[PDB]
């Protein structure tokens, strides 16, 4: 297998197996619970890159269901983000996720830059809560609470967040350390079907890891909880500022 | 979190929070049980990346314990090696790994451009057999068995094919999905202690599995087995060519 | 908060965190098994209250899954209904109830005023049959089986038995014990939407409990049994007679 | 069943098979472990209905064995009461409670109006300390901690408290969603028999749930701990204040 | 119970309570996992009873799971299928069926002459892979893998290869032991709605059993993968050629 | 293989691998708890066809254990049988059957006419009691209690009881739906050897079940009990009257 | 314990309490399946000590149940035979055998010279299915199957068989690891009855292990299937060659 | 014993069987995990004993392996220790120490006079985690986390610390409750064999407890995280100040 066809199939490691596939990507019966909180603004600005703008001190925390979705399989998700502006519009920063499978997390990581490790994230309704968690290893680091659905929200204003651009900081280091690839990252997630969503009392606690420091954007009061089921379709990013 | 200091301080995402730390990478103890196998060397050729030339038709299956290692923690690795030449150099090729700790698989394939992907490997005396496994899921792909330490083995010899160049095809894509990296890589083991080295009769069983194709380099015939335990330090990789 | 304003914000206990939230209460994909059979006639007449008056002395032994239900949760829920007609109005009325779920418990025995005790129902598949069981604590109190889907069930029939008025009757204690509220409560299931319905044969037995008393309607013989899945709206009930 | 006598049968739903029954409700050997805390002042105040008043900031958390309880059975609770004054008398109000047997918990709530939900407390000693904990489902959201019979307590002191007043904001819907009953309801624990009372040092500390909110009121600092064990009647309560008259 | 109620009623053991009920027979989202393999030509031969006539050396391996089955309930399936001829058009032959419910297997085999036995087929997600198995009593028989929804599939040419007939051999013995029934009949599957359809790699590993030989047809190379979900109404064959 | 060979090996399907072979049928140490009680006469005549002819308004009830059975393997069985006269003869009819084994349950429903389900029966001592059960899925449908071993039973009336004619309504379903075998069937269990027989006091339980419906022929008396050690021959039947 | 008290007193160590008594060696019901393949005559070859010859290239495959071992206790075996002829006499020759009870092990090796090694082999019906396996540690070697008494086997055909000589190569190594015994010794199996005796369809599936090479004789085609149950006694063997 | 022997011998309780041995009490292969954090400077200032003085406000958290020590077996030990100084002197206080084995428990209380209570002190590797946890009966008090190895640790600042003086608070009772013994002590670890030392991100979350009360020196902010390990001598005390 010559050099130019090594060149033309080479999409993932491993070459002739690769560790995910191309896409599209979509997720069929998408399930989110997420907890918006006020932290200290101090806390972001320690986290966020320029040229990415802070807006609201808050905090999107999420747990996410996937149990549909193209190449990747059937897994949950868990992270922290946050609402940011660039060059005038409106977006999201994700700081931090973690993954129970393979192929989404090598694969969020090397092809759009999302900032992934591993964990057991898990969602499910135990009688009359919705219930939120999200383990690495022994440790529980994150633990949130939802009404179950409680009151209907407004699709056209939830179809607007899930319009936002999300903002990325993809980073690759060169064989030397140095690093390869360096730059913000815009993705959209399209084709959106709402199935259901709804508002309730929220809660969430989290607990510190030194490897997965989701308590350094410290929960001073929560704000709002919303719960979603949904379609969609990730979109490939572009790139949008090259530090290199 | 200045633009520059985004570029300067950039090595893994998260930038502030790193899936990964820069080395040295340095192991102890790592024990290793290679089962050498004669296979069919058109399916050798069928993966062999040029410029790499294949060289005997055989295959190294590997099944590694890691138990220290500095930055990644304690792991197995299970995988298929191959013997090659590169412009005339004797040195190995890393077809597939197998790890069950995610800092070392997204350094490996982020950093050196390890083919790596997620399964369970162990490697474990049982009575009289050393016994190594890899399971992907629910299925087990690959049983390699060894006797214990039959004869010792000639270090000084082993030490010589630990001297040898790795090589390995490093492939990252662009947010398009057009590969933004794709070069061989290569790399050292260096700073090497064998502890000890051991032969021994050997066997190996592959299953198929459509997501980890080990089978599809057949044991047609097992020419060898080494069971050795060392500490060695995994130095950063050169590109010796870009196929961009 | 002002005593004007406890009384604007008062809806159920505690004040702070309602056990129970207003609604309205959305069903999706209720699945009943529902056994029809006949029993003694002076056991109904025994606790069946005028002005309410007895139509056929038959029993509707109901096992029913309530997995998505807005406010409540997910749970199950099995109990008596039996036929009943109010000036001359054919309905029915609901001698027991059982649930493992708090929230519609509490809300179900205060708003509507529902007979509702707390138990264990399930309805479940196994292979070739549907099985519906009642434990209270240790001990079986219900157990209801049917093949799976014989035949189609007339939509018709079925839209005009959940037309149907449901009668109730709510009885709260005054601090003193002697009854606050004491009335007959009509409501309805409405926005019904039937996703299937079907028959087939089935099965009943019944066992005695000092605090679960449904054995007090014996089988005589079941007469038919339906199974169907189906979303509909719990309206708000209205009094329809007050004994006070 | 004529219409009369449904009236003189009703005491609770289901009319021929109440979910509880009348009492009187006697409790034997009542087990307690009390850790009082001070809190926010405006968590307190936010949450106190007037007529009532605040009165020191602080609240006592408790949980509680009920090995043997008439026309009840045999269960566990757990909950949140804080000191106040209604008319200038001092006494207690319930803010939230949570136990593991249906019959006291629906007649806890349609009777005296106790503001009940359903939860896993628990009462144990381990070795040397008495562990009390409450999980809402999967959610621990209660764990308190104490020594155990470091100090005898003055038994004659003890029913200073157990005598006072305990207020309940009583709330129950009509058909339509608007208030049937939303009056304070004024009860007393009568026939108390003291087995045996002692203090030790104490610990608690409460975790956020969105169905359970304990956590809102703040553990600023543990400030006593006292277990006890009693015989008790709970008596039936009175109206003291009707909101809808 | 007379005479000719008997004959007139008569549909399947049980007189009074039928083993298996008369159809329509409903299935709503069969999901199926096909592994289709070339094989040694001769083992084909072998079984194939003429007058059908064998077309490719190919085998379509089935894991099927049937969760809502109208009269049969909710189980799974597994099994090897043959494209075939029959007076010169194309369709299938089913050599082999293994299923874990009753109803289907006794009505499978006397109504159509399916030629199932017993087993426990499985088919789940596991992560990033479709894992399909076969179990007859403690021996594994058959392993298929897929990716996950690697590759929409065209819908419209796989509802071609589902219009197709479908072909069994039925023999039914007289209580002699000589063949009472022994025909070859044609069915089809309709009312076809499929719900999704995709392509992935795939593997297949089957084992040997004296009561089970799936393997007597052995893979000697696999050539394609599916995954489909699907509803269909399963008609009544028709005998197409009469051995006797 | 053409059609005369096909003709020529068809007994069972699959025609290459037979769900179950010919025999002999031989059993060696069944052991049979047999408990006989009186029933409603009613409840007999709605379930006995004619030209078979009502005897005593009882039903013999029985939990078998087959360890050793050719062709077949090692299995249980619980039925319900009732004596009947057919043409100035003696004998019984076969209402209901249980069993936990294919191919004695496709093979005595397709051959000798069965009218076999599945099921799990059990019968063993537990120390001073004898106890016979049978399940069908979660459910218990039959409850029996034995004293063990209190007397010794006459020999020659049991050989007399094994030497009657024991008749079956065949019916296999055509194609279409219609019956294409609708037959009495009459078998013999031939070359007994009894090993033990005894009495003791018996008792029976009986529970509804919708596809189990054993419970239709209410145990209105206990009458007698037996327990039995046999070798036997389950001779092929022979047709006695055909519906059709 | 005099000296020439020990030489005559000498039977196995530990003299005191040696590790198997003298026989007679009698078994009561030890149960064989046999699964007899034809192999690469190649491989047998390679293991046949002259002066054996070689006959059929066929291996005999077993599994044996002994539940009733005079001084052995209760245990079973599997292993590899193949037949042979010495001196132009047909006989077997056993290569390698597997026990799961240590003094039938160390007497098998040190009186008669049985290759006898450890692993647990089990010989069960599993409903329809004679099942042996045998594992050495955690890895599965040898999988065979059988259908259950299909057919009696012609037994004085059998009781020929098991006449012919039984052959092994006794080797004892002397303190310095140079042989001390090295002989082929004949063995009979004497006093034999046969209790019943069956053919039926058969499988065998073998797996590599280092320390346990049963697949270095390949199944390539399965021609027969036997089981069988009887009683005998192991003589005492002959030293018919001896190498020294 | 003779009333001057008793003297001569006593050492521990009992007298004839010590609780624990007199040593020297050496230690191999200590591993500790060390959280140094800030914490509110009155918290510490409320616990320290004039004349011991107060230097930085910081706590260092230890969860300590001892799996080898001399006299007192194979155990782990968690606590708190504060910088310290005592004339001038730089050292450290004990403030609070568990440990899940009673003879370094006594004897550590007896001897030196380390503040020992009861607990189950975990430390160990998940996969990339080092996870230091203190459980006292059912609740966890103390839960640590590092990542593992990132950075070698000054073995000259170690050993240093390590050379440093300790101090602690003896008190006994008399049997009359007033102290018999109150004494501040100083202790050394000397011949300090230092085998590897690390540092890394590190986490600590303390929690409330009566008996245990860790989380009184609340934990404001983690400044560091060592892991080393190392052997030693752990030298008898000296009294440094009497307090009677």
């Amino acid at each position: 297998m010559k050099q130019q066809e090594v060149r033309q199939r080479a999409f993932a490691m491993p070459l002739t197996s690769p560790a995910f596939p191309p896409g599209p990507y979509r997720f069929v019966n998408r399930e989110y619970m997420i907890i918006t909180y006020r932290t200290d603004p101090a806390a972001i600005e320690a986290v966020l890159p320029e040229p990415l703008q802070m807006a609201e001190p808050v905090v999107r925390y999420e747990f996410i269901r996937m149990p549909d979705s193209t190449g990747f399989g059937d897994y949950s998700e868990s992270g922290q983000v946050i609402p940011v502006t660039f060059r005038g519009e409106r977006g999201s920063y994700t700081l931090a996720m973690f993954l129970d499978d393979q192929p989404p997390l090598a694969g969020g990581r090397e092809l759009w830059g999302f900032p992934k490790k591993a964990g057991k994230p898990r969602l499910e309704v135990h009688q009359d809560t919705l219930v939120g968690s999200l383990d690495f290893g022994p440790v529980r680091i994150a633990t949130g609470t939802m009404g179950y659905k409680y009151e209907a929200l407004d699709r056209s204003a939830l179809l607007a967040s899930l319009a936002e651009p999300n903002f990325l900081l993809k980073i690759i280091p060169h064989v030397d350390g140095s690093p390869r690839i360096c730059e913000l990252v815009r993705y959209h997630t399209t084709d959106v079907a709402i199935k259901g969503a709804w508002s309730a009392p929220g809660s969430l606690e989290l607990h510190p890891h030194a490897l997965a420091p989701v308590a350094a954007l410290p929960v001073l009061e929560v704000l709002s909880a919303r719960h979603f089921v949904c379609d969609l379709t990730l979109d490939l990013g572009t790139v949008v500022f090259d530090y290199l």
